[PDB]
């Protein structure tokens, strides 16, 4: 339940806890052990899920302060992401005795060259600039056995992909590569096959499945939504449930209302600090409460096994969002229930999402068969 579990350097744990980090995000929890193993990683990651610390923590663990060489290279497409990355490195690694340098475009090349006169353990930078410094022989990447790409798709388009390959020529032939990307077009997939060794893959499916999820809709007006939900919860045999709303404020308001009715729940939304969201994920997965009200998931689709009922309190506008809410990546035998609260204004999107996803969302029956969503799990 804590970063202490990962058996990390005392000094690294100090920086983690002093930075207000406590419980890892799903991507951090999965990626950290894998990176410590020495595996290559290819990970679909979205923003606001703590992907930066997922690679920075293993980097700080592996890097040896006593060796006066660049041991990790973190590639990023923009200066803004370089600065966000170095902030995490210097915060989490406050007590580690490790030195980080940023090198990007839109800065004085001269100042980066003289900085390299002094010790750099972790180099964070953009393709053009990093290649520039490597080719001039100012940045010595001969011991740089850890290679990281953050937003790999942006740096693996046709006008950047050759630059990345040229940078890899300066690394030791044997290196670990951790790549994180939101999308996986042809050029990205080609690079991965060529330049990763049997990578551990996180969330790479591409299209979530609705198989085993029986989907219904209850026609309601806005004022009925709470009472419809209340009625359903009194009748359904819920293990755990997740309820989606379309705004962070509606998340909070609904959570308050059901709490007042006496339902055990947490809420989680995108305006919360990352670390507060991680806390909810862990305690909800532990089964400390029955219900999670949220605006979205930290994970890609629900992967809490005990959730057998999912409610769209507000119906989404697009098929993409519907699928991300109701679809899943693994456990293909799983059976669950999804109920959509549909007002008059959702009528078009209802038909549109059914069509685009090639799925059925039938009118909710008076009684729902338990075989559709209750197992001996």
């Amino acid at each position: 339940n804590t970063f202490e579990d990962f058996y990390l350097k005392r000094e690294l744990l100090m920086g983690i806890f002093e930075a207000g980090f406590e419980k890892p995000s799903p991507i951090q929890e999965e990626a950290i052990p894998v990176a410590i193993t020495g595996r290559d990683i290819l990970a679909r990651a979205k923003n606001g899920t703590g992907k930066t610390a997922a690679f920075v923590i293993p980097t700080l663990e592996k890097v040896k302060p006593k060796l006066n060489k660049i041991q990790a290279l973190i590639m990023v497409p923009t200066r803004e992401l370089a600065l966000q990355t170095s902030q995490v490195v210097r915060t989490l690694g406050k007590h580690c005795g490790i030195s980080c340098m940023v090198t990007t475009g839109g800065t004085n090349l001269r100042d980066d060259i003289l900085r390299l006169n002094e010790t750099v353990h972790i180099l964070v930078g953009t393709p053009g600039r990093v290649l520039d410094l490597a080719s001039r022989k100012v940045a010595d990447l001969s011991d740089c056995s850890l290679f990281i790409m953050d937003e790999a798709d942006k740096m693996l388009s046709r006008d950047f992909k050759t630059i990345i390959e040229q940078i890899l020529s300066f690394l030791p032939p044997t290196h670990q590569s951790l790549l994180f990307s939101a999308t996986f077009p042809l050029t990205v997939k080609e690079f991965m096959v060529k330049h990763l060794h049997k990578p551990y893959e996180i969330n790479l499916m591409e299209e979530l499945t609705l198989k085993g999820i029986t989907q219904y809709y209850a026609f309601v007006e806005e004022r009925q939504k709470l009472h419809c939900l209340n009625t359903l919860f009194s009748k359904l045999q819920i293990n755990q449930a997740i309820i989606f709303c379309n705004s962070t404020n509606r998340v909070e308001l609904l959570a308050k209302k059901i709490t007042d009715l006496g339902y055990s729940c947490y809420y989680s939304h995108a305006r919360m600090k990352q670390q507060e969201r991680n806390k909810v994920f862990h305690e909800f997965r532990q089964g400390k409460v029955r219900t999670l009200v949220c605006s979205d998931l930290l994970t890609r689709g629900i992967d809490i096994q005990a959730v057998n009922v999912v409610i769209n309190f507000d119906f989404p506008k697009t098929a993409e969002t519907y699928l991300h809410r109701i679809g899943r990546s693994g456990r293909f035998g799983h059976l669950g229930l999804a109920i959509n609260l549909i007002n008059w204004n959702d009528r078009f999107n209802l038909y549109k999402i059914e069509q685009e996803l090639g799925t059925e969302i039938a009118a909710i029956p008076a009684t729902i068969d338990k075989s559709l969503y209750v197992a001996e799990n």
